[PDB]
């Protein structure tokens, strides 16, 4: 066991290793979080200190499934988990749970807003989402929250998926003129269906299309006000997805609306590479069960320049059955310690 030492930052109490150097507050509902100096490894980190991380079942099994899928990720594409750490000596005297991760700085926001990108930079970008979403999508992994404020990228134009979501996006979250709900698909913006990995499909096309235009390309002022400009572009449901429409009111509100074919895309993205053009319609399809996936984008001749067939490696299989168990509060906390105390670092 390392030795810790305590400090009193922003009216917080953090109890770190000695490893962790020159901690300075960085950001603040899940929790606190730090920047630091890891003597250890030479790296510039971001320490996560969780906030009443037991407080509920709910709250219980959520930091659960959070250290889990942490501890999961080791693909070069996808945030993974330097350290985790308690200052408790035992499972009784155990509250508080302490996150390790490599420190980010520039998001695909400043990118976007602040850049000139040349077509061979949006194809290297896209390239990279596309391998860390093969991989997370092998363990049968959803991501469910890709946005430009969840990517990492650097001076290099390398770039990292963050921020898996864990459930916890509430209603007042996703209401009105807000970038939360700019980038989901429709079925799960609107509770159509039993949505799968194909929505993460989805989101990356709103991306792509972003990086394309310097435009976000669904700034719905409300739920219904975005509906209505997807529709426009990708065109009205026929009877085939309508059938998969489990809410007979949603069907009902659906067909309410005039038919509008699906437009021309090269029209809408004027002057765009003619096979950036193509993978766009092929992510942007109304029927999940048609859009195209991670691993068969791979090898669309967009990326001629990148792919390599041999470095786009899958996941470990990964054991969700925790999800549909019923545990007590203490039960949820017990297996959340045997984790942490379970951890090993990377080499
Ligand atoms: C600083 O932000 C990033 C974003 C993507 C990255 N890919 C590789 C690195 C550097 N690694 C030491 C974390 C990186 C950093
Ligand atoms: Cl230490
Ligand atoms: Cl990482
Ligand atoms: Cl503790
Ligand atoms: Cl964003
Ligand atoms: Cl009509
Ligand atoms: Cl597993
Ligand atoms: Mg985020």
């Amino acid at each position: 066991r390392p030795t810790f030492y305590r400090q009193e930052l922003n009216k917080t109490i953090w109890e770190v290793p000695e490893r962790y150097q020159n901690l300075s507050p960085v950001g603040s509902a899940y929790g606190s979080v730090c920047a630091a100096f890891d003597t250890k490894t030479g790296h510039r980190v971001a320490v996560k200190k969780l906030s009443r991380p037991f407080q509920s079942i709910i709250h219980a099994k959520r930091t659960y499934r959070e250290l889990r899928l942490l501890k999961h990720m080791k693909h070069e594409n996808v945030i993974g988990l330097l350290d985790v750490f308690t200052p408790a000596r035992s499972l009784e005297e155990f509250n508080d749970v302490y996150l390790v991760t490599h420190l980010m700085g520039a998001d695909l926001n400043n990118i976007v807003k602040c850049q000139k990108l040349t077509d061979d930079h949006v194809q290297f970008l896209i390239y990279q989402i596309l391998r860390g979403l093969k991989y997370i999508h092998s363990a049968d992994i959803i991501h469910r929250d890709l946005k430009p404020s969840n990517l990492a990228v650097n001076e290099d134009c390398e770039l990292k998926i963050l921020d898996f979501g864990l459930a916890r996006h509430t209603d007042d979250e996703m209401t009105g003129y807000v970038a939360t709900r700019w980038y989901r698909a429709p079925e799960i913006m609107l509770n159509w269906m039993h949505y799968n990995q194909t929505v993460d499909i989805w989101s990356v096309g709103c991306i792509m299309a972003e990086l394309l235009t310097g435009r976000t390309l669904f700034p719905g002022t409300d739920h219904i006000d975005q509906l209505k400009l997807i529709l426009r572009l990708v065109g009205t449901p026929g009877a085939e997805l309508l059938k998969k429409i489990s809410s007979e009111s949603a069907r009902n509100y659906i067909q309410s609306l005039a038919q509008m074919p699906k437009m021309n895309f090269a029209n809408v993205f004027i002057g765009a590479n003619p096979l950036a053009v193509d993978l766009l319609e092929k992510m942007l399809v109304l029927d999940s069960d048609k859009r195209i996936t991670a691993a068969q984008a791979l090898a669309h001749a967009y990326f001629a320049q990148y792919h390599d067939p041999d470095d786009e490696p899958v996941a470990d299989p990964y054991d969700q059955s925790f999800e549909s168990r019923d545990l007590l509060i203490d039960e949820w906390k017990s297996l959340t310690y045997d984790e942490v105390i379970s951890f090993v670092p990377p080499p």
